[PDB]
């Protein structure tokens, strides 16, 4: 290893240790997850339901959209009100209700608060104590609260349902008029939902707070955060400023940037070999998929202003076919596949040129085979969501060919595999470049083995999405989940382009070997410091101990370290007068780099660590806020990576074609306006609104009906579309110049 011997070591020891937390708390979610009562009998002897009825309710969700209509335990969507809260506050009004009856003949609120107090202690005592699961693996529940839940059921019953007296509650809602048309299924998915409910409400078995570390915030039975939150959050904020006071006090030591001398020509010097010349379908069929994403984006929030639809009388009704549950899955199925599809591109393009310019056999063949799997995949997923959605796709099947209901991964599992599959054809393809580069002599070949490990973590990291199963328990399905969605996404993807990066660098002469090797592995030491344990900061609330809440707090923050360097060497390096001798006409695809450092630092920076200490994601999990930072994080890092790449590929492979600066000045400053205007005038306020009503009430009112029907919510929601229409016109014209390019 040389003279990179110690930050080898280091990365290892990082990489060891970062993995035997992640592991050790995934044992402890399989062992402390709210266990599935085998029966839950009322006080009288009545069985009430079966860990049997609860798993097939929790099936009957997955076949409505799970995640993708509403939120179950602060993850889904956000148009409809968060089921496990709702359910929550209408079992414990019903409860009051009832019980201020029995006691003085009048309701909870016509009673003096004096008596209120009492009410609410009986509550408390009831749910949080009472309710613990025995050791037989049963649960006793009170008359009172049998008659609570056969009070509230009617309403859900006819918001899943097709009753006109909820129509209008429905279109607010965007639910379609029959999510659930079974009856049957109805009633084991609101068994599903009073099992969450229960699960967020009753106190661990030696513990004082409940299974949700006390989410949602719910006054009623003093559902606030504990002691172990304020203080794992202050331990947060306090090990941030000190990184950040450490970073700014050692910047001038840690880097040293030994800068190289410009080179003349460009070593742009690339014979396509037939492999890198089968790459333009791969970069249209991204820009196809960004612009397709971007319209079912707009597609979706004009479903939250209006509830079905506008016009259109086309003869069919739109939302019976391609409701606001489908266009919001497609959307986030689409930018997951485009931005994939652009780093798989542009690593596609690197290997021949890792291989000395040379097809290894059958590599053109290789590559449109991968082609064709992710068309089919991308195609047969879509349709298995309109068939589950509809519900011509018979029940049995919809775990495997239909919509899975997790969030970012609703496709079904048998496309889920055939993408697994997919990924690692890409990855061999990729590896047998590397084997002549590796047997040579003399060469130092660090660089080329972290690259080859970055390439290994891509194709390799998707395979933790395979790990649950239809009936596993949510607290297992959502470790293995944030597995995938932050650890392969979040990670694993910044070292690709990090490596990749470098790697283009030096084999132009902008860098030294030896500073781009040590900058790859520092990156990829820092990056896997702060992002393998930081995947514990999505289940703080998801039925995980309180161990969550301190490793995902501490460790996030530790994720500050590159976000801050970031580009720092851009803007010493930005102002050149004219040293871009054969780089200014190349100018745009080398600026996706600086709008990408700039929102590394805002969306992720900021944005990103407001919501990220336990005290806050108490109360903001499951709002807007958590839109904000998704698309400013996700599309202003990554996408724009990913349109750099794809925007840099199509470059090499057709030389003679010049890229229209009017054309691409256009595209490049209305996406960023875009995406800035619909943050700071719709996505921003609404959140900020939402998280007042959320504190100061609960997260019931905050996600209400009643609440999000506001006059001043409703103008909000409507003003997006200014910026939205930017924004689409921005990549339409991004789209246009790939494909008049290539
Ligand atoms: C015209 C531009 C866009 C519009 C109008 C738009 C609109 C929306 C809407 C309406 C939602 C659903 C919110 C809800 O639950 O009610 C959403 C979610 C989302 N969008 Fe977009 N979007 C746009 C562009 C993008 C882009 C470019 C990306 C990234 C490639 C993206 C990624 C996402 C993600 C990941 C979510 C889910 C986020 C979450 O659940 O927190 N969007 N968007
Ligand atoms: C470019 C890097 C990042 C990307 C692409 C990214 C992406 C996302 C996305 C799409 C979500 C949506 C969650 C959902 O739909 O359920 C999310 C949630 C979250 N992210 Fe990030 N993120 C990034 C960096 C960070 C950083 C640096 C932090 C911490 C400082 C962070 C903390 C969180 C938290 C706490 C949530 C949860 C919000 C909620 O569940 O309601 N993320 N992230
Ligand atoms: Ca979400
Ligand atoms: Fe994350």
């Amino acid at each position: 290893m040389g003279q990179y011997k110690k930050l080898w070591y280091l990365l290892f020891a990082v990489l060891a240790v970062c993995f035997t937390i992640l592991g050790y708390m995934g044992s402890e979610v399989y062992k402390k997850a709210p266990p599935y009562p085998e029966q839950v009998v009322s006080a009288s002897g009545k069985v009430l339901m079966a860990k049997d009825d609860i798993l097939a309710g929790q099936s009957a969700w997955q076949t409505t959209g799970g995640m993708e209509v509403g939120s179950v335990l602060g993850h889904g969507a956000y148009q409809a009100p968060d089921w496990t809260a709702d359910w929550l506050h209408r079992e414990l009004s019903a409860w009051l209700d009832l019980t201020a009856q029995q006691t003085y003949g009048k309701k909870f609120d016509e009673v003096s608060p004096e008596e209120q107090a009492v009410l609410k202690t009986r509550l408390a005592d009831e749910y949080r104590n009472q309710s613990r699961i025995k050791e037989d693996g049963s649960v006793v529940i009170s008359d009172t609260r049998v008659k609570a839940i056969e009070s509230i059921l009617p309403y859900y019953h006819g918001v899943y349902g097709d009753d006109p007296a909820l129509q209008t509650t429905r279109e607010h809602f965007a639910m379609k008029n029959n999510t659930l048309p079974s009856q049957e299924a109805r009633e084991k998915l609101f068994d599903f939902f009073f099992w969450t409910s229960w699960s967020a409400s009753t106190n661990r078995p030696d513990e004082t707070f409940t299974y949700t570390n006390n989410w949602p915030h719910e006054p009623l039975i003093n559902n606030v955060p504990t002691t172990e939150n304020y203080m794992w959050s202050f331990t947060s904020v306090v090990l941030l400023l000190m990184g950040i006071g450490l970073l700014m006090w050692g910047y001038s030591f840690l880097t040293k940037h030994e800068e190289v001398e410009v080179p003349t020509e460009d070593p742009s010097k690339v014979q396509l070999t037939p492999s890198q010349k089968a790459l333009g379908k791969y970069v249209f069929l991204t820009v196809a998929l960004f612009v397709v994403q971007v319209l079912l984006g707009g597609l979706t929030a004009h479903y939250t202003v209006e509830g079905q639809g506008f016009y259109g009388i086309l003869g069919f009704e739109m939302s019976d076919w391609f409701p606001y549950a489908l266009t919001r899955t497609w959307h986030i199925q689409s930018a997951i596949f485009w931005i994939a599809t652009g780093f798989l591109t542009a690593g596609l393009f690197l290997a021949p040129i890792v291989n000395g310019g040379k097809d290894p056999k059958f590599q053109r063949a290789g590559v449109n085979f991968l082609y064709i799997a992710l068309f089919i995949v991308v195609g047969g997923s879509y349709a298995g969501n309109f068939f589950a959605l509809t519900h011509i796709l018979p029940p049995e099947f919809n775990f495997w060919f239909g919509h899975q209901g997790y969030e970012y991964l609703d496709l079904g599992r048998f496309w889920q595999l055939l993408l697994m599959v997919g990924l690692l054809l890409w990855l061999f393809l990729m590896l047998r470049c590397t084997v002549s580069a590796f047997k040579e002599k003399g060469v130092d070949k660090n660089l080329l083995a972290i690259f080859v490990a970055s390439m290994v973590g891509v194709g390799v990291f998707y395979a933790p999405g395979l790990f649950y199963g239809e009936k596993s328990p949510i607290a297992v399905m959502e470790y293995w989940r944030w597995w995938v969605v932050h650890l392969w996404v979040e990670g694993f993807f910044e070292v690709f382009a990090t490596a990749a990066f470098a790697f283009v660098f030096y084999n132009m002469g902008f860098v030294r070997r030896s500073t781009a090797t040590a900058s790859t592995l520092a990156a990829a030491a820092i990056f896997m410091l702060g992002g393998v344990p930081g995947t514990l900061h999505h289940l703080y609330f998801s039925g995980s101990t309180s161990a969550s809440m301190a490793i995902g707090a501490c460790f996030s923050a530790l994720e500050v370290v590159p976000l801050v360097l970031l580009g720092r060497e851009a803007y010493e390096h930005w102002s050149y007068q004219h040293l871009s001798e054969w780089a200014k006409r190349l100018r745009w695809p080398l600026m996706c780099f600086v709008a990408v450092a700039f929102w590394n630092m805002i969306g992720a920076g900021v944005f990103g660590f407001l919501i990220n200490p336990p005290i806050s994601l108490f109360y903001i999990q499951g709002l807007n806020t958590s839109a904000v930072h998704a698309h400013a994080a996700l599309f202003g890092v990554y996408g724009f990576l990913a349109l750099g790449f794809v925007l840099l590929v199509a470059r090499y492979l057709k030389p003679n074609v010049q890229f229209d600066d009017k054309l691409m000045t256009w595209g490049f400053w209305l996406l960023n306006g875009g995406l800035v205007g619909m943050i700071a005038i719709s996505l921003l306020p609404v959140g900020v609104i939402q998280a007042y009503a959320s504190i100061t009430h609960g997260l019931w009112y905050a996600r209400s009906e009643e609440f999000l029907q506001m006059e001043i919510l409703d103008t909000l929601r409507w003003v997006r579309t200014a910026a939205d229409l930017i924004f689409i016109g921005g990549a339409i014209c991004v789209a246009i110049q790939a494909t008049k390019i290539v």
